[PDB]
Order: C-alpha cells, then structure tokens, then sequence
C-alpha cells in the first residue's frame, strides 16, 4: 500500500528530465561553473555530473535538485565561499557519495575514511560550566534535527511538512517539568501572541536569503512551520524554518552548564517521546545528523558564550590561542565582546564540543585577568 | 511515510489558499486538485509546478490580483484543462467553447497606421514566443534552454535587411558590449521579482540567455528571460504601419528560419501561442502608442470609450523622466480572440476616434455621436 511513493519516485521534483527525453548527454546539461566560488563548484566534475545526473533517491531527489543552489548562486570572489549544495533526503548522501565527500571534507575537513562517534547528552558528564556573569554575559546551544523517514525541506510535499509538524509538536507535547511549554503555528498565530513573540525574540519569518529561497526552502508558507518556547522561555523549538527541527537553549548568566542540561534533557525526552509513536530523528551512521545544509552534520551544536575580554583582545596571539583551542569567534569591538563557539561539528560528541567550549572559556578567562594584573600568558597558551 | 489512499494524500496535500489573492487561488477548487494532483505531462510537468508560484506568492490586498500559475511546457493546458479553463476565463473573459482564429501577420492588410506626431509621441509592438517541443522556462533544463538559444540566435542571425543584427549572449558579455546595451535600453539582468523567481524563471543564469538587436536597434529579441523568446519592435514618432511592418516580417522570416532547421512555435489550437504566464496567450501581442489627449483626457465618458473599443489605458509607463502630460499609453486590452494584426487594426481604430475625439473637444463640439453606441 505505497502508490503515492511510487508517485514521487518519478515526481517530486516537477520539472523536465534532460536524461529520459530521448537523447541529451550529460555534457549538454552540465553547469557552466567558470565564475562559482562554492563549495560545489570546486567539488563538481563531468566526470560526477555523468555518474549521478540521471541517479535518483527513492523519494525522488535529484542530483540538479542537491547543486541547484550553488548553480543559482555563483557568489562573489570577495564574499564567503559558500558550501553551494543540499540534501534533499536521507539517501541523498548515500546517493551521490563521490561528490559529497568532496564537499564534506573541503568544508570539515572531514576524510571519507573518518566516522562521527555516537551521540552523547548525559549533561552529568560534563565539568564546570559556571562563569562570573561579568567575563560571561550570556550563552546558549543550537542545533538542527530532521526527521528521519521524511523529505528535507529542499523537496518536500506540503503533507510531509504537515506529517513533520504533528509529529515534533506532538512529542514536544508530552515534555515536562522545566521543560514544559506551549506550541504557536504560524498558519493561526493571533496578533495577540505574535506581539509577545516578538518581544521575547522568538518569532521567525519568511526566509528571503538566497539560499533558503533557491533552495526551495520557503514553499508553502507558513504552512507547517511553527515555533515551541517552554514555560520558563530559555527553551525554544522551531519548526520547519530551515530545517525541521532547530532547538535552542539559551538564558543570560555564565551557567552554561545549566543551558546544556535543559538542551540535552530536552532533545533527549523529545527523541523519545517521538520514538514512542515509531519516529525518529535523522541519522547517518558515518556523519551524524543531517540536515539539509552539508555544513550541519555531526552533532549540528553550537555552542556560544558572549565573552568580554578587554585585555586579551589586544593581545597579539589571541587568535592564534581561539584557534589552537578549537575554537571560532564572531562578534574589534570597543567592547571587547565576541561570540565564542566550537569550531568543530564533527568527530567529537555533542557533550564534548560543549566541554571544548567550556575548557577554553576557562582559559580564556584565566588571560583576560592575567594580562590585567600585568602578567605574562605566554606560558598559558597551549602548545 | 504514506501508506495512504491518493484521495486522502491530496486533502493532506491541499494548499490553504484562504489568505491568497490571486486566479489560481481562486479558481481552484479541492475537487480539482484531487483530480489534477497526480496527473503529469509528458515532460514530467506536475500540477504542483504550475500552481506553486500562486502558493508561494499569496499576494496582499494592496498589490493586483496576480495569475499565481504558470505554463510548464506546451502539455500543461490540455493537461489541467479544467482549471485552466476558469482561469482563461477569468484573465481574458475568453469562454472555454471560443477559439482564436489562425496567426495573420500580413502588415500588408493593416489599414492606415500612420498618425500625425503632434498626438502619437511613440509607438511599438511586443509580443513573447516559445519554441515548440521544448519545456517552458519554469520547467526546462540547462540543456532545453542552451538549444532553445542556437535556434533562436541562429534564426536571427539570417534576418538580412534592414532587419540585419547581431546577437549578445550575457554568459559571455564584454564590458564595451554591456556598457552599450545598458546605454540603448536593451540589456536585461537576473529577475528578482517573485512571480519569475519563485515560478523556476531565474534559473541557472546567465546561461542560455542573451540579446538581439537589428542595427537601426529599432527590432529587439529577449532569448530566455521570461519566455524563449521576447520581440519588440520600437520607435519614436507616429508611424505605426512601420512598426508593424518590421515586426510582421521579422517574426514571420524568423519562425521560417526555424521552420528551415525542424523547429517551431508554440502554438495551441483553441488558445494561440503559449508562453510561461496565462495572461500571455492568443497572439500574445501588446500594441501600444503614446498618445497626448490634452482634451480627451479629461472628459466623463473618455473611459467608457476606451472600454467599448477594447483598448487600455495608462500613464506613460515608461518613458519616465520629463514633463509629458496629456501622455497615455494607449495598447489593445484583447489577447485572444482576434487574429495579430486585427488587434493592430483596433489599436489604430480607436486611435484614430481618440484623436478624432481629441480634435472635435479642441474645436469646442461636442463628441457624444462619436463614441460607440
């Protein structure tokens, strides 16, 4: 009793296919990729473009569906590089391996060879995520889910989105305690509510950004998508934004250890409770979770704090330490004020990522007094 | 998954065109999704292509209803006839029993088009084409859209005459090239509006489309913007004949050209010619001239004369920059229905009343025998 999967095997996408119609080679087809500065552009090759043209995932994701929006957006030799490419599906890695792997390991540095370990969130493991407000203003934990058995945004049915929607907010639903909360559509949301969203900062729109829109990641708005906060409002779920889950703990104050625990007691009972109605999340056995952007894969976690460092800032091997420390920052400020992450994505556990934040805050800090005194870090960078 | 009935699949793939304001929002019923939902052209064309732009564009109550769906290849009408009809009538009041006659190009036949310029400040002639057997540009592939290019440009490239020009493809547009065709009017650049964007229009650009100008730069082709192909044929002044004239004979060799290689026009046999949008369907041939009505413009029944003589009406749309203010663009309202110069021969009936109108007013008389009864 599958004759709508059937269906879309052969019509997800609704456009022409070069391929069947009698005779084109895939030569004529290929993107002219002269002037792309992707990550798609510099990992696609005739070669691949031949291989995979024609191969099709069983939901019916097709390979010009996956590099369409690095075709669509060349993006500028001054500009980031973007990574040029999507997953419509579970199978579209599998599906084209030979190319994603080029992709995965330019963006990850991530070889075909290597294997993202298994998920840990016992929060109970991790050590000393406490720090003085002052150094420490605020901090939160991201990360991206997909539903497993269903389509990635990129190429998915309206009903699907509708399916994913009922499933993630039911099993939000059933969570409790601190974790309790209630679920907005978007599709219903009364000026009443909105307003309140607003105010908290936890309303979504419609995407507009090049690659949500090209991606096809914005069809059929607002349908489908909706946003979860719990009643506490330092948990908050959205759905089908960009993918469809994306959760977010996050409060003011140093406890990041107390934003991981709620992140992984919620992500773990949501898992769950999903699990008791024979759904479950997205997962490769090589490169973690999936999502539709190749660059959130692994655990998919951010880690952030915003950290003040008035004097490490000016020091000359401050990067050089953000580095060794496996770290990134975003933000010269005058306020010396920077968000301050895990790099990495892939080949450590989530739990890990989370005290490679922590472990490097700690350091961070120890300088920033250190320099202030008047002392010497020298012997405090690692090596 | 879906271990589901194809009934129940589409209600729980039904859009919520509720808050949407456009034809195919308005037009469609859930009987005709449920019929239409799993039904797919020949090319792989589904219902969900053509109605998608409309979904994804609910267009507020400010803007203008939009078609809000699109043509994927020269199947799709046939295909969703039951829809498609409704909206045909809706956009043209065009009834699913009429049909539009034969394509008449013979400028030969039009019958006076030659008006003072003291009233006609400009006038010209536009109308879109898709070449037979090929997707249309929501639809179409990098392949389909590079051949639909060496057809087109091919063809172009035999117009001899005061026809004669030269094409510029934008994949590899130099910078003098560039700086020219900006300067005459003539480049286009990678659309951002919604309807072409959200509808699969602005797809793998530049590749595939390019410019064509005869060198009186008064015939101009658009190869893949909106449509396979874009013709204009353009002047200042009053001599409208002449504009058809160029029109006629460069869009009649060109398609005898293509005729020459094995390709053709997109052409249907109840609804014309057919391009991307609806509402561009029948000839798909939008007349207009730039009439200045110091006296008509100001008088009661100067709409209702418009509307009996099946013309429309706006402000010089876009010329845009001087002092130019008795200045309407006067254009045929009809698509369908009447053949490509009987159209033209209404634009230059009416004109010829409006200015007459026009004239009869400045004379101080009065012109209520004139309008149509």
């Amino acid at each position: 009793g599958s004759a709508i999967q059937d269906y879309f095997v052969k019509n997800r996408v609704g456009h022409s296919k070069p391929w069947e119609s009698g005779k084109f080679k895939a030569a004529d087809n290929f993107p002219d990729l002269s002037k792309h500065n992707n990550v798609m552009a510099s990992q696609l090759t005739k070669e691949l473009y031949e291989k995979y043209w024609d191969k099709v995932t069983p939901n019916g994701v097709t390979f010009d569906k996956c590099i369409q929006t690095g075709v669509d957006n060349p993006g500028n030799k001054f500009y980031g590089k973007k990574t040029g490419c999507v997953f419509g599906d579970e199978y579209s890695y599998e599906c084209y391996k030979e190319f994603f792997d080029k992709c995965i390991e330019e963006i990850h540095h991530f070889k075909p060879s290597d294997k993202h370990p298994a998920p840990d969130l016992d929060h109970n493991k991790l050590v000393g995520g406490v720090f003085e407000d002052k150094y420490v203003k605020s901090c939160r934990i991201r990360c991206g889910r997909s539903v497993k058995g269903v389509c990635l945004p990129p190429a998915m049915s309206r009903a699907e989105r509708r399916l994913v929607e009922k499933v993630v907010s039911d099993a939000l639903g059933g969570l409790k305690g601190d974790l309790a909360g209630k679920y907005y559509p978007l599709t219903t949301m009364n000026e009443k509510d909105q307003e309140q969203l607003i105010e908290d900062h936890f309303l979504f729109e419609k995407p507009t950004g090049a690659l949500l829109t090209t991606s096809g990641c914005a069809r059929d708005w607002p349908d489908g998508r909706g946003i979860w906060h719990n009643n506490e409002k330092n948990f908050l779920v959205w759905i089908n934004e960009e993918d469809h889950i994306r959760v977010i703990s996050m409060q003011k104050g140093g406890d990041l250890k107390a934003v991981f625990s709620r992140f992984a007691r919620g992500l773990l009972e949501v898992e769950r409770l999903m699990k008791e109605c024979g759904h479950g999340l997205m997962h490769n056995d090589r490169l973690g979770y999936i999502c539709t952007c190749p660059t959130n894969m692994g655990t998919v976690v951010r880690a952030s704090v915003h950290l003040r460092l008035a004097f490490l800032e000016k020091h000359p091997r401050f990067d050089e330490m953000l580095g060794k420390l496996r770290l990134g920052k975003r933000g010269l400020a005058t306020d010396s004020t920077y968000d301050i992450s895990n790099w990495a994505r892939l080949g450590k556990s989530e739990r890990e990522l989370v005290q490679v934040l922590v472990d490097g805050v700690n350091l961070l800090i120890a300088c920033d007094k250190k320099l202030e005194a008047g002392q010497s870090i020298d012997d405090m960078i690692p090596k």
